């Protein structure tokens, strides 16, 4: 239903990137039509997740995150369909291409989740995921694409956070090296307690300084490991 | 070489963060955490080599890999050596392109372990070789800005490769007999477009075969 309707919108508006591009122009010129037609077709692409996040066993808090999200990016297709200055197409395209990678993390996400047995991994999800929801409502208020950027951005940047929530938990039930497990649980406590400051931080570029904070312990982590 | 690499990363983040920190005005602080993120995501794609480097994966997948990797060492050592913000900013940005590759990279190497229709091999090898080409030429580029179109058309043509594969999965598993011959018909087709890009001068003609032969599979896909 909502898919075959923003199809027909992408379908549109790539078909008419392609025919520019096929007239005459410059290589940049060309080039900067196609990659706002690449973009669109990653949407389509991102686009074919939500089968999966609108299945039954998918988290609601997931699918109603998800839902916000292809409001968003249909409301910038539609303002990309009817703008005729084309960085204003390309700024529009690139900020809905953002918001479609949500939708990969959210779809990575539920298959993450229906893996993991820890029930407090859990429920840290979910005082991210009302993070998330924070951040997607001042998106849906916000009349500028840039502003729509930034709070989009954090959301995957948490998105992804989550992500190495799941995984180092991961380790730490399997690393048989007792070092990994003293760091592994270091690190859990650390990203924990970062979490819990970005939870209560309102501004969003706080937000994000304590999530990078955070992947960076994860990340070192996780190159310990392999 | 790997822990070498995420030694400049880890250098170059706190560099990041430290500025973010001293920092006053709201725009600039958010640039400047973009950047320390993107670098945290070049890390995270880093760890998909070993997954590559493995026995079972296509050498010309890990031949590719180790291009990308000398192209995203050098961004490093630029981005280390700049001074200008803006200049940090774009070096990291086509870095983080490149290090997407390496997902993609694994992904294919994923999708080719499952590849029951033979045929896709010498296809997929002349994608590859077309790619190569494309990283080859980014290698000798050094404008960070034909870096980063060599390397686009590169992500794509590898997204389309992908996509080659799971049209063939849609194939031979599909039981309407007109979709599962649709998507023997689109499959043509992209190989027709794929002959197309190996024998053009310019990428941005390339991209264009790409872009149509994507749009061609995401119909069938949208189809289903």
């Amino acid at each position: 239903p909502e898919l075959d309707e923003l199809w027909k919108r992408v379908k549109k508006l790539v078909t008419e990137l392609l025919e520019q591009a096929e007239r005459a122009g410059d290589p940049e010129e060309i080039f900067k039509l196609l990659e706002v037609a690449a973009a669109l077709v990653f949407l389509a692409e991102m686009f074919l997740r939500l089968a999966a996040i609108q299945e039954k066993a998918t988290d609601p808090e997931i699918q109603e995150l998800a839902e916000r999200v292809l409001r968003l990016i249909k409301r910038l297709l539609e303002e990309a369909e009817r703008a005729g200055d084309p960085r204003r197409i390309r700024e529009l395209v690139e900020v809905a291409s953002q918001l479609a990678f949500l939708l990969e993390l959210f779809y990575r996400l539920k298959e993450i989740q229906e893996r993991a047995t820890d029930p407090e991994i859990q429920e840290l999800a979910e005082r991210v995921l009302r993070l998330i929801k924070k951040l997607l409502k001042a998106a849906e208020e916000a009349g500028d694409p840039r502003k729509i950027h930034k709070l989009v951005f954090v959301a995957i940047v948490l998105l992804f956070l989550l992500q190495t929530f799941y995984r180092l938990k991961e380790i730490q039930e399997k690393a048989t090296d007792p070092e990994i497990q003293r760091k592994a649980q270091e690190v859990l406590e650390k990203i924990k307690r970062l979490l819990e400051a970005a939870e209560r931080a309102g501004d969003p570029a706080k937000i994000l300084l304590y999530v990078i904070r955070a992947l960076l312990l994860a990340m070192e982590l996780k190159f310990a490991y392999r």
